[PDB]
């Protein structure tokens, strides 16, 4: 690529990387812990391969033709953001009994989100309902995730599992909050951002899962 | 371990063959739903095939036979796709072998899991089967054209008025009175499944006889990813006893 | 393939990918097995492969030639029946004590019907005596397992295994007969019939051997 | 290829799978033996991968020119040769004590046998010298697989090792003299000849091999 | 590449095939250690193949156009320095109860200091000013681990731990000053001068780190 | 397994990438010594980075060492034998990388299993290690033109003999006194392959300097299939007590 002109061809190379790494780092380190905690890093190590290979596709699409199909950069949300809200259920799961209905919400509105924000970008629905009924969803699955059955569960855990829950809901609020403000943004340079906000949502999310995970587990 | 390095190569590899098939965005919907659908496709069958660690040696059965149903998926999906990008018709033939190939392991799944969970004789998976094939036959003959839409799409929806009936009333419900509290749940979450998941396919047959692929698409998505997830569920529930 | 025009590309994509299924099915589900059925599962597992790896060929030669590679067929028969045959002797292993000398005259037996019926079909010798020297190495193996030493193994063995024994006994004197009958109908439209027996009695077969090999495994 | 013309593609093709089929049931069937046969296993192994490699580059070379590559032919023989012969110090060591000599001599023997044989060939030396030397360390070797070291240490065997000692015995003896048989036919329709002689050294060897690892680690 | 002509292609097919044959070697070594040090050598691993990866392109962009491409360095940099700077709080956790700031403000430094090189690098802000920022958060970074909380947590280990902790001290302060020396003899012939600093600071590094690994857990 | 399987497919397709670089056949014994080596080579990687299993925890490291020796050799023949069919010359360049970076594990195999099997300071393998990086880099000036060839083979000589008399009357002996049979038996075969086995390298370079390839094949496959061999035996015969 050229060098000190552009900063999009770096920032995809260094996430396509990095999310490679990741990839193979999660899936070998389920040897430490133990049975319960085999699945919370399968679903990080698959959430970061899924995002590698969308991001091989995306970088393949950039080179093809200098745009930004956010097409593909909501496909790969579809199929990730369920993952990565599904963690909350697979690690209290792991850590303490849940009711099973938390992943049911959890699923559905995050589903919800991403379809409306999808619908409201290729131009199906207006830009303000579908940015409205987005920020809807995002802030039930706060609430749920931070005064209802996610905060009663975490309230049972180990104090490990608890630092990691508020962790991992600090990150939710923030890290996931760029998404809606390039939204904006567009509907009123970003695909560095986006760059960016994936690295951390997808990296420091799995760390911190599997840094419970392990510190849990080496008990016996 | 360097062994499982080279697995983990391969599966990152694997993509690559997949150059991409993206052409338009915003302008159909059938393109991303097949990419959406093959790729997550491909997920549920590598943590199916990676979640057998979990699950006792009763449930190491249940995960396969589902993670063999998402990968057929996923290889008829790709045939669909690259179909769809030569020619943008309805890939109707690989749609029905794909669903001869994979709606009686689904079905067996039943027998699996109350087999594993329970003594039951097997003869509703038979008669499950059996009225699957039957649904499925009529469903092609239709789609064919050898016969008219509405009185195939009627017999199909008899047959799978049937295979509720079955589930619900039939050997399934004395089956599922002698299990764990678990296994109840997964039952009746997987009826549920059959009287609603399923039914996303005809009302979608109705629309192509009165879009169609992304209907088959979506249905396919829920049909095949939560009942593998269902299942995977009730399995690390019942074997984490040990 | 054309389509809702000819049969045989459906069915040749059906065997395909049954055979391919089947394949990861017995390459996988030999974790559950104990140390004596590991190998019951394996040669049925090689067979599907080799049956899948011949089937990509011959669908390749159809692809390319609109007629009928019998030559293939009769390689897949020829590296595929030793081993079905000889997973009475395997199973016989696992479940009592076998002298051997019956996977030697299996392996004989089968061996020469293949060979006489490639002559047959090939032309070099006269299509009758090479039939009938076929159905005699046929019958020969159906009474060796039926009365012969391989009845006498039978007797002594598991309720389960005996089981098993008759089921595949049974597969064997009826959907073998495919095969034949299709020699004599053409030596005296068929690719479909003989994809739907290679279906049968290449996944049936395997499956029975898997359901044996799980229920006598598990009981410990 | 062609139907019922040639038995030269055809006997490549099956060869060529049934190396394939061994070679992945040998790298399977590890699992079921003891730590003492897990390398009379592997050997074997690479034998049927380094012949179905060499036998792939062999096809390609009769697909470019329809002729006989014996060089290639020799090549195979030099490496997969003295991995069979050491077959005989592998078993000998996983059932009971070996000096060690009795590899060297075994090596020295098969590498001066094949590389006079390949001279001779190649042309380099006078064909009846070669031929001579060739002969004279197959003999060596028998002599002391049949009555040396080798017999002195089968003496002290279980009955399954003796057996497994006497059958791959009588194949050295038997089997292996196809090769000098053609050799001296050339030097005074053996492509297929070849074929199927290294099926029988290279699949019903590895067979014995592993019957009689798994009758012996079945004690456990 | 040319032969005797220049050094830079020599040096970058050395420190290809060393990176290779180390990603290798700290992913098959995983078996010895215990569960504890699972993860050291991962990390290691997960390094040499960035590296390995990074080093290819390199030699990519080389062979395309010769001159040199140090954006592509900068993100292998970029990548590898913060696994081998928290490899640090890797095996303090391995060895003894650490608070996790450490690792933070360890990464914060690592990734400010690079930014800062890239940056001047880059020519988008001048270059002393970057250089400054990096040479304070180096040595930030090196009072942390000599005398701050590294320091404190390497007085509660293992001798063996200590002198891994004392070994990998003096690799930072002496093996990675190379960089900012070459740094500064570009801001005020190398190419060979960072291989060969590669590879003292990716092999090195991780053998110590296997070596300390393999003497604690072979003890139990 | 299917996913050990699935590196079983890998290895197995690993030699479609080679698609084939034979020419001629009883013309030169150059072609057919690379593909013998580099078959061999493989085939040796193969069987050290598989019979890790046997060995116990000690020596799971005598056997990584040895199989990447051999693996890079593979790597680095295979671009040799790339080199040598694009243009019929001497990859001087091209060994002596393989040398640079195979030699220091082979003499490092002496103080793994020194350490292995006894206590050891480990003085020997550096200055072994010194010794024969000396003796590389006159080989390289020597092939370079840099200095005259009777020069450059002399104190490659007298480096080789040093290392020798280092291995028989050095460190190497009083740590060789304080083992069990097996690993001085197991010593004095590899002090054996040093005299003899890697004295092929100094007369086939005086044959250089008075082909070379052919000589220079079979010494590397002699000394690093017979070495790792050899380790592998005696790391084997250790185990086993347990
Ligand atoms: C790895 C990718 C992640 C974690 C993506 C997260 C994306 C979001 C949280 C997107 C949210 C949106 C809204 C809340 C409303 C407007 C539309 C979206 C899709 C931009
Ligand atoms: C993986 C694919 C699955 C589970 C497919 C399921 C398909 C059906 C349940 C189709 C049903 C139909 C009827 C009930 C009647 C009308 C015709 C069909 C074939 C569309
Ligand atoms: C997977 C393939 C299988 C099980 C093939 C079985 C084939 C036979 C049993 C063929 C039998 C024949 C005779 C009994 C006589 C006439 C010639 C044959 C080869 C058609
Ligand atoms: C898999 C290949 C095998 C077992 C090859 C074996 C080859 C031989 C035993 C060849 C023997 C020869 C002589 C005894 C003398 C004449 C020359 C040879 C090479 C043909
Ligand atoms: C594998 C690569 C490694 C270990 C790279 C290390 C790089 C550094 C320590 C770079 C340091 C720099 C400064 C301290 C200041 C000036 C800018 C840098 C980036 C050259
Ligand atoms: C895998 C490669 C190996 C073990 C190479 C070994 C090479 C040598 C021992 C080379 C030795 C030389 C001398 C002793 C003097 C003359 C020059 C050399 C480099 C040919």
């Amino acid at each position: 690529d050229l060098d000190a002109s552009d900063y999009t061809g770096v920032s995809f190379w260094l996430v396509t990387a990095a999310l490679l790494a990741s990839t193979v780092f999660f899936f070998v380190e389920r040897d430490r812990v133990s049975a319960k905690w085999k699945t919370s890093l399968t679903v990080s190590g698959l959430v970061t391969g899924i995002a590698f290979w969308h991001y091989m596709y995306m970088r393949g699409v950039w080179i093809e033709t200098g745009d930004s199909p956010t097409v593909f950069r909501y496909i790969d949300w579809l199929l990730t953001v369920p993952l990565l809200i599904c963690e909350f259920y697979l690690i209290l799961a792991a850590a303490t009994n849940v009711a099973g209905s938390l992943f049911k919400k959890l699923l559905v509105g995050s589903l919800v989100m991403l379809v409306f924000g999808y619908m409201g970008e290729a131009g199906i629905m207006a830009a303000w309902p579908a940015f409205i009924i987005g920020c809807l969803a995002w802030v039930y699955m706060i609430y749920e995730l931070w005064a209802g059955e996610g905060k009663s569960a975490c309230n049972t855990a180990s104090p490990a599992v608890q630092s990691a829950y508020n962790t991992m809901m600090y990150i939710i609020i923030f890290g996931w909050a760029i998404y809606p403000v390039g939204y904006f943004t567009g509907y009123l340079n970003l695909n560095l951002i986006y760059n960016l906000a994936d690295f951390v949502n997808k990296i420091l999310f799995g760390l911190i899962i599997w840094n419970v995970a392990v510190k849990e587990s080496s008990n016996a």
